[PDB]
Formats: C-alpha cells, structure tokens, sequence
C-alpha cells in the first residue's frame, strides 16, 4: 500500500488509491496534547506514545511551523491520520512533504540533510491505546509547491515558466518553475501569515474558543462567506453576521495585501498556478494582478489537495 502524505501544520492530507481502482482523499488536523485523554465508556479517544510520551487527539487550543515538520507530534498526527483514513491497518510506504524553504537550501539546492531527518522522523516508535498502528516502511520525500504544478509544467516549454502560489494554514509560498521542471527560477518563503489569519479574525468577530473545536464552524464561515442564506442559518444572531464580514474582509483584504507585494518580487512567468487551503481567498486577487490569460490561469475547487494529487500523480 502507498499512501501520498502531505503533513501540513495546519492539517494533514492524504491520497492512496484502492484495489478497485478508486482514488481516495482523507483530511485529518494536527490537533494533539501531550497527555492521554480519559473516557470512562462513551468518548472514543485516540491515546498515543511515541518515543515516551503519551498523546492523544482532541479539539485543543491553537498556537514553531518548520520545527513541526521533524517533531514527535507530526509522526503522531500522520499516523492518527492513517488510523482515521479508512484504510486498514498495515505496513505502508509513504511519500510525505518539505515546506520549499525546508526542502531547498537558499541556491535551490535540495538540501540533503532535512530530507534525510524528515525520513528518519517516521523511524519512531508508536503505540495506540487499545488498538494497533501501522507501519512506515519505506518514505521519500517531495518539494511541497512543485508536485502540484508537475502535469502543466510537462506541457510548458522550457522558457516558459509557473509561478506557483500556496496559501497554507500559517504560512505563504512562492516559486516560480521552469517548463518541463527544467529549473528552479525562484522561490519565495514567508511564514508570517496564512489562512489562520482569516480563521482567527472570525473566531473573534465571534466570541468564538480559540480551539480546534470551532475551527468547522470559522471554515464553514469563511467558505460561505458571500451566501447570506447559508451564514444566517449558520448564525443565528443578525448582528453578527455583519461584524464577522467585516472582520473577514480586513483579513482578507491583508493577504491580498501581502500576495501582491510578493508577486513583484517575481517576473518573466508565464503562467499562474494557485493552491492551498486559502486558494479560493486570494484567487481573485492574483488573477487581476498578474493579468495572466484565463487559459494560463490555474486553480481547482479542491485547493487544499492539489500538492498530495500531484504527489499521488507523479509517483503512484
Ligand atoms: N476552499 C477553501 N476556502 C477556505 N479555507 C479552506 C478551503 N479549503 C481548505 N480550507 C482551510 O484552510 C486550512 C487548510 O489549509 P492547508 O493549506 O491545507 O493547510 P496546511 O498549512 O496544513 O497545509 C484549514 O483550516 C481548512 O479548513
Ligand atoms: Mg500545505
């Protein structure tokens, strides 16, 4: 069994493929604590050691991004990931992800040694409460933005290139690739602001529990930010409906903010590729911008995906 794993810090995605052929996608978030939880008969809890410490899964309170990628608690969470996929347990090869800044040294040269500390990461050790874990066998490791502009990047020519852009939970990255990945042109890592930007200014627009617990409710918000039918009945308080638009509108009008000013760190690109969670959030923004041509435009309605799927693509 292969298992595509991108491990994001914000939630993990992962695509495999069954017998019968169908393509399979799973979305677990990276909400631990450093302790069992207890349940004395009706909670089904998820209680983990890893080297010796004991964790467990639950709605915690948000609060380093990049010292996540090598920590205890990313093994923690891409396994509970795998015991929540569907998927039955066994051993599995996996191929997992390098933020760009992580995976490339600054002359964009893959940097050997995070690669081999990324693999060596899933070598720990892990035990579930009450039940059985899978198990990692082999594991390689991709670029993060690459993977996901691989398929169009097979259809440019080598002088054309895609810039792409990834708007993550905590995080924003650039680079822009040569057709038929022939090069690296640039890349552009900035670690101060992604969708949890947007996502905290809801939870505040509306009293909300700085939580995992409320992060539905905030997604659910932001995505049907401009249905009104959907945010009334989701909200049952009128007043907060034009409080929380509001403050989901400085938010946003701040990564459009930043994106562009980015974008003029890049140039000579011929064509435009946006994925990520927060894709849809500053599409619009990046497609006006760079004044690319619809047919040299890329984005899905699956965003949050497209890195794993283009993993999933290259190396099935
Ligand atoms: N289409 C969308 N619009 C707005 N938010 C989205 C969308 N798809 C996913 N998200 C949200 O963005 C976050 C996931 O973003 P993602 O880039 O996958 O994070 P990660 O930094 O962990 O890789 C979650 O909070 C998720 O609910
Ligand atoms: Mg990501």
């Amino acid at each position: 069994m292969l298992v595509f794993i991108d491990d994001g810090s914000t939630n993990i995605k992962l695509q495999w493929q069954e017998s019968d052929g169908t393509i399979k996608q799973h979305i677990s978030p990276n909400s631990f604590k450093r302790e069992w939880a207890v349940s004395f008969g009706d909670k089904k809890v998820f209680n983990y050691t890893l080297n010796g410490e004991q964790y467990s899964f639950d709605p915690i309170s948000p609060d380093t991004n990049i010292a996540w990628q090598y920590s205890d608690v990313n093994v923690v969470a891409v396994h509970h990931a795998l015991l929540t996929s569907g998927l039955p347990v066994s051993e599995v090869d996996i191929v997992c992800t390098l933020p760009l800044t992580e995976y490339y040294d600054r002359n964009n040269q893959p940097n050997t040694e995070n690669i081999e500390r990324k693999k060596a990461n899933f070598r720990k050790k892990i035990t579930l409460n009450g039940g059985d874990t899978f198990t990692i066998k082999d594991v390689k490791v991709m670029p993060e933005s690459i993977p996901a502009g691989y398929e169009v990047l097979q259809e440019l020519d080598e002088l054309d290139s895609l810039l792409i852009i990834d708007l993550g939970g905590t995080t924003l990255d650039i680079s822009q690739v040569m057709g038929k990945l022939s090069g690296i042109s640039k890349i552009y890592g900035d670690s101060s602001l992604g969708v949890s930007l947007v996502t905290s200014a809801v939870k505040d627009a509306l009293s909300l529990a700085r939580t995992k617990g409320s992060s539905y409710l905030a997604d659910d918000i932001i995505i049907h930010r401009k249905d009104n039918n959907y945010l009334k009945q989701r909200i049952n308080d009128e007043n907060k409906i034009s409080i929380v638009t509001e403050a989901m509108n400085e938010a946003l009008r701040k990564l459009e903010q930043r994106v562009l000013n980015t974008l003029n760190e890049f140039s000579g690109y011929t064509h435009v590729m946006v994925i990520g969670g927060g894709a849809e959030l500053i599409c619009d923004a990046v497609k006006k911008h760079t004044q690319i041509r619809d047919e040299r435009f890329f984005k899905t309605n699956n965003s949050q995906y497209d890195l794993v799927n283009g993993m999933y693509l290259i190396g099935n």
